[PDB]
């Protein structure tokens, strides 16, 4: 419980704001970082980037993302929720109002819904951090309707600048913790990535096939 | 005390032939793939993509590289050698033949010789192992005088049909372990890969800041 060697060794390699947490592997570390999760070893020495990986049962496990879960649902209250009437699924999309095919998804809201697919939105500027595209979507995310403020900015109606105390950065830092490198990016339930997009009709099929629900 | 638990794991995951080797890290083993390096525990329980970090000095070292540049130096009686006169810099370059960069690197042989820098070769056909580039390769790597069935087949003259005793199947699965993307790939004496073409010129000031030669 002494991780003063690991800081120590982050304060060098200047990786500041760090959650330093154990691993499966004894003797070493889960260092969840701003730009990816690390696993360095105890004495400060060693390390390797994740995702770590459970062999053991029948099918590998991503041990990095099972406990990235968590940090996506205590993101909960921040996110935008399209609530399917009658819901047989539900995902996580990391979306960027700038992107193309987030639109092209957006879009089709109605039709997500509609097919029982609940879908979750958490703020990811493919452009980054300091992009116009994060002080726009801060904007939308301290609107008292969130909602309503996404399917405005997504019909291309201009964007009332807002600013409050949710900090979208870290829905970023999470999306890059994950592997995510584009949008629309969606998280299953499982624990899976699925980049990119996929219509109503595909995106059914898909998680049908792989995302088990018992129903 | 064996390697069965971590080859049960191998066998699980469909990984044939791979080599289990030490790690700096107690309880973790290297374990070189035909497609790269893996780091697994010892009970075979937990899996951990490459590359492995010691960060335990002023800089991070790249072990894992250092353990890839050990194979590359068992391969130097299978390189192709084209020797400065007066030597300043060596470089080990992943070549195809078939690749119209790695034929303009070629032609300028003589004005890498005369800058001091020896250039040495092994084979990396960008198609794989069940291409004609490799077959071609193959046949170039079995001649008792490779400098010059190589020059003759940068020539564009037909390569004669040829095997031996052995095949470049391990410098292509080296070149993969080092995860090259294309040709032609350079390796410095240090370890590090520098994708891509560059001139006489370019390449001596690139060797003159990056890899100082002592001599
Ligand atoms: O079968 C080739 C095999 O032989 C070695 C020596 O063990 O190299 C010899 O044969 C080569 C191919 O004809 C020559 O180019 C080389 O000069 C000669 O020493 C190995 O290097 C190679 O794997």
């Amino acid at each position: 419980a002494d991780d003063s060697a690991i800081q120590q060794t982050l304060k060098k390699l200047d990786i500041q704001q760090a959650d330093i947490q154990p691993s499966p592997i004894p003797g070493i570390s889960t260092v969840m970082t701003e730009s990816g999760v690390l696993y360095i070893s105890a004495d400060g020495k060693h390390l390797l980037q994740g995702p770590l990986y459970d062999v053991s049962g029948d099918q590998p496990i991503n041990v990095t993302n099972q406990a990235l879960l968590k940090k996506l649902e205590a993101l909960s209250s921040e996110m935008i929720v399209y609530k399917a009437p009658e819901e047989k699924h539900v995902i996580t999309v990391f979306t960027d109002i700038t992107c193309g095919y987030c639109r092209k998804l957006h879009e089709q809201m109605k039709d997500y819904n509609a097919l029982g697919i609940t879908v979750r939105y958490l703020a990811f500027p493919r452009q980054g951090l300091s992009s116009q595209a994060e002080k726009d979507m801060r904007s939308i995310w301290c609107m008292a309707d969130r909602n309503k403020a996404f399917d405005d900015a997504m019909k291309n109606n201009d964007i009332s600048p807002a600013t409050c105390k949710t900090d979208i950065s870290k829905h970023y830092q999470l999306g890059v913790q994950f592997g995510i490198q584009g949008t629309p990016a969606i998280v299953l339930q499982n624990g899976t990535i699925v980049p990119g997009y996929q219509g109503p009709k595909e995106m059914l099929q898909m998680l049908n096939a792989h995302q088990a629900s018992l129903k």
